[PDB]
Parts: C-alpha cells; sequence; structure tokens
C-alpha cells in the first residue's frame, strides 16, 4: 500500500504545516501538524477543556463506530517550545492519503497549553519519530507510520514541504518526480528516538564551505533550523545590521535586508537554503526589525534541522530495519 497527502502551511511564513486525517467511521477529518520530533498522534477532542479550544475541529469518539476506548491508558507530552498537552486514548481507524491503519492509538486531549489553543489552525499532531518516545502509559504506543510500516510497498515516508506553498507527504514509496539529481542517504541514531544524523558542514552565502561535523535531528514540528552558535554568529556576520537580542530571543536582522543563502552538507552532497526562506517577518506588526530563521541552538542540547532546513530538500525518512535518512535537492 501506499498514501500520498498535500500538507499546507498555516500562515504566511510557513510557522507550521498541516495536513488533512481522516479519524473514526464516518470519517472525522482533523488537520493535523506532522511532527518527525515526536511520536504521539494526539487531537482536539469532545473531552478537550471546553475553555482551551477556539476554533479548533475536534474528534468526538462517540460518534464513530470503530472507536474503542484503551483503558486505563493516559498520555502526556511536554514539547521544546515549551507547550503541552495531556489527556486519554482511544483507538480507531486513521487515514492519511488513502492509507489505512486500524487500530490506532489516537490519543484525546483532556488538556491542552495555551500555545495550542492560540492557534485554531491545528488540530493535533502526527508524530513520525520512533515509538519508543511514545508518551502513553502504562502501555506505550505505535506511530502511524510504525502501524503502517508493514503494509507499505517500501518502508518509507517523505517530506516536501513547501516555500511559502503547499507540499506533500507520502507514505511507501519514493516520487522520482519529485526532486532532481540523486538522492544521498546518511546514517541515522535512533539511540535519542529521533531522525538523528550528522550534517558534513555547512557554506554561508558564496562562501567557501567548512567541512564540520554537525549532530541534529530532522524535525518536521519545528520551524527554525537551530545549529552551533559559532555557525549561526558566522551566518549572520553576513548580514548588515544583524545582531542577537536577548529581549526578542535570538537573532534579528533589518527587514530592508537581502539575506544570504545557507548550505548545509549530506555526506558528499550539499543542500542549499535560499535566503528568502531564513526571512521570518517582523517581531511585531509594523516594526522594520526581522526575526531571523537560523538560531542557536545553545540553550536547546540538540541541534535541529527544522523546516527552514527541510522544505530545500526533498527528505526520505527510510524505516527499514536499519534506518536511514535521504536528502535531494528540488
Amino acid at each position: 500500500s501506499t498514501g500520498s497527502a498535500t500538507t499546507t502551511p498555516i500562515d504566511s511564513l510557513d510557522d507550521a504545516y498541516i495536513t488533512p486525517v481522516q479519524i473514526g467511521t464516518p470519517a472525522q477529518t482533523l488537520n493535523l501538524d506532522f511532527d518527525t520530533g515526536s511520536s504521539d498522534l494526539w487531537v482536539f477532542s469532545s473531552e478537550t477543556t471546553a475553555s482551551e479550544v477556539d476554533g479548533q475541529t475536534i474528534y468526538t469518539p462517540s460518534k464513530s463506530t470503530t472507536a474503542k476506548l484503551l483503558s486505563g491508558a493516559t498520555w502526556s507530552i511536554s514539547y521544546g517550545d515549551g507547550s503541552s498537552s495531556s489527556g486519554d486514548v482511544y483507538t480507531d481507524t486513521v487515514s492519511v492519503g488513502g492509507l489505512t491503519v486500524t487500530g490506532q492509538a489516537v490519543e484525546s486531549a483532556k488538556k491542552v497549553s495555551s500555545s495550542f489553543t492560540e492557534d485554531s489552525t491545528i488540530d493535533g499532531l502526527l508524530g513520525l519519530a520512533f515509538s519508543t518516545l511514545n508518551t502513553v502509559s502504562p502501555t506505550q504506543q505505535k506511530t502511524f507510520f510504525d502501524n503502517a510500516k508493514a503494509s507499505l510497498d517500501s518502508p518509507v515516508f517523505t517530506a516536501d514541504l513547501g516555500y511559502h506553498a503547499p507540499g506533500t507527504y507520502n507514505f511507501g514509496f519514493i516520487d522520482t518526480t519529485a526532486y532532481t539529481g540523486s538522492i544521498t542517504y546518511t546514517a541515522v541514531s535512533t539511540k535519542q528516538g529521533f531522525w538523528e544524523w550528522t550534517s558534513t558542514g555547512y557554506a554561508v552565502g558564496s562562501g567557501t564551505f567548512k567541512s564540520t561535523s554537525i549532530d541534529g535531528i530532522a524535525d518536521t514540528g519545528t520551524t527554525l533550523l537551530y545549529l552551533p552558535a559559532t555557525v549561526v554568529s558566522a551566518y549572520w556576520a553576513q548580514v548588515s545590521g544583524a545582531k542577537s537580542s536577548s529581549s526578542v530571543g535570538g537573532y534579528v536582522f533589518p527587514c530592508s535586508a537581502t539575506l544570504p543563502s545557507f548550505t548545509f552538507g549530506v555526506g558528499s552532497a550539499r543542500i542549499v537554503i535560499p535566503g528568502d526562506y531564513i526571512d521570518f517577518g517582523p517581531i511585531s506588526t509594523g516594526s522594520s526589525s526581522c526575526f531571523g530563521g537560523i538560531q542557536s541552538s545553545a540553550g536547546i542540547g540538540i541541534n535541529i534541522f527544522g523546516d527552514v532546513a527541510l522544505k530545500a530538500a526533498f527528505v526520505v525518512f527510510n524505516g527499514a530495519t536499519t534506518p536511514t535518512l535521504g536528502f535531494a535537492s528540488k
């Protein structure tokens, strides 16, 4: 089997991407944030505290003839941005782009933190990291990809995120029309539960490539590119007027600037992020200070190849017995 679904930016900055997902019988369609940095499929629901729902579409398990309470199971998750959610668990039928899993754990939110409430466009998350990170207790549950894998034509999914435009998540096949050149594959460590790999270096604009190992995660659920402070300083030093602002929380730059590109290494191959992809617009409405898309990871503990990096590439998440990542230009 295979699946193919379009993923759409939630706003004009590509702050995140939503993909329609069918849950239950009859189908209830929710727009979920596919997140290769976490491993829980959770949704706003009929059980979510009413004051914490503000425009999201909810899953109502009592209206699904295939929903079953997973007795005793609870979940609770906190993300790197400080947000969180928690609740109970149902199993139900979940389909993505024509690909169907029966008995998928659907984590129903009883509580969500304010950032989720405040984002009316995201109805929940669909985690695509490794199932070892799933938070369900006392019986940990599998991700949608893990449950579908055996049935897929090939044990892979691909992320093809658009810049200010829709893109595609495919399951079970590699669309050879979606990229240019060849796909370069690179090793993955699953020891932290992430799609963790080692970039071979970077370049700023037309500058010379610096060969240096950068361990990080491929995370579709993080907006920006978080890299070591040395790398980020070298980038922003090429932008007149750019500075790190403690009050704003990162590097800002004059909105009148034209940004240089940023290249990262995948083995001997190179992925070029155009400068425009690094512009996240005014820090506040009407400001002439703009927020940078490349930020320091020094306060995280891990480097994160988020959407800013991934949307410059066609990315293969290879879930074979030994997982690997593939990157191609497009």
